[PDB]
């Protein structure tokens, strides 16, 4: 775990929504923003995810866009 | 427009690396937190998008992924 | 918002297959071409789209990929 | 050549943007729509893609957004 | 298709779902790749158990991780 | 610990220059290669060279599947 990705956002888990194999992340990553996380329940259950949880969003730059208020 | 995106980061724009297609801007997203997104150089026109201008990053929940300490 | 995407397609919503997480919702932009987006359920019921609801679908040009025969 | 992808449109390519590493190829689709794909440059000539040829956009459901207002 | 990355291997594992699916694709080499689909999509190329495929990846889309 | 189900160890067999994005290419082992476009700046970061030893990952949900 040295990843390419330089977006790697530390929050703890707010909410995680179970599914019968994906489920949802909810992470307080600091200053009022949360970011979600469509991942399989493998993982949700292999990392150890429960809520309170210290983990990082870990983005790729290139699946971020941008906009604007016009 | 009101998208999919619960992922919508709000931040100021602090450098554009430019290139012959793509480039790469950079929100300070608040809370120590800072942003690389990969997008064309056409859209980085289209928005008027310059240092110190107001964007959001815009990231697809199933794009986020997550991680742990070791 | 605008989104720095140029894949702004417009279409009518055709179908929204329900499902527990996510979904798959079915717009219809013409010229026989019909695009399919899976998005979670909840954002499904918070951008409000019902059949024959007019929306586009929005895709990353750096998410697109071309074959060909 | 089957493949996991819903969104496989068809159309003719109208313009092809080159770059040191990847470029941008822009597809007719029909009916007013165009989707333009960035992808590797290398990838562009094994495909033989010059304007005007034939070939479809490929797009993997999970990566569609959907839009309204 | 533009994908540089596609990659041979047998199907091991296929976990269904209401709407998405997991494929599991033991490549070769002691690697494996799972691929998170539709159920339409799953069941329209008759994957079964076994069956040969390949996982089709996108460049802009796969990191680089090292250890240290 | 990251959540890719796809960590593909391997090899750097290339690395292609670029401005802004670069395009390195594994030999997971096998004959199979994966390619990876990523910034010029994190390729600094991760320090790739030629034979150096890392792993290729990949998110589940952007993995296809295809067929004969």
């Amino acid at each position: 775990m040295k990843l390419s990705a330089r977006n790697q956002l530390a929050g703890k888990v707010v909410s995680i929504k179970e599914g019968a194999v994906n489920g949802i992340v909810v992470l307080d990553i600091g200053g009022g923003n949360q970011i979600s996380s469509t991942i399989s329940m493998d993982s949700i259950r292999e990392l150890g995810l429960q809520v309170g949880s210290d983990a990082y969003a870990v983005i790729k730059a290139t699946s971020v866009m941008i906009g604007i208020d016009d």
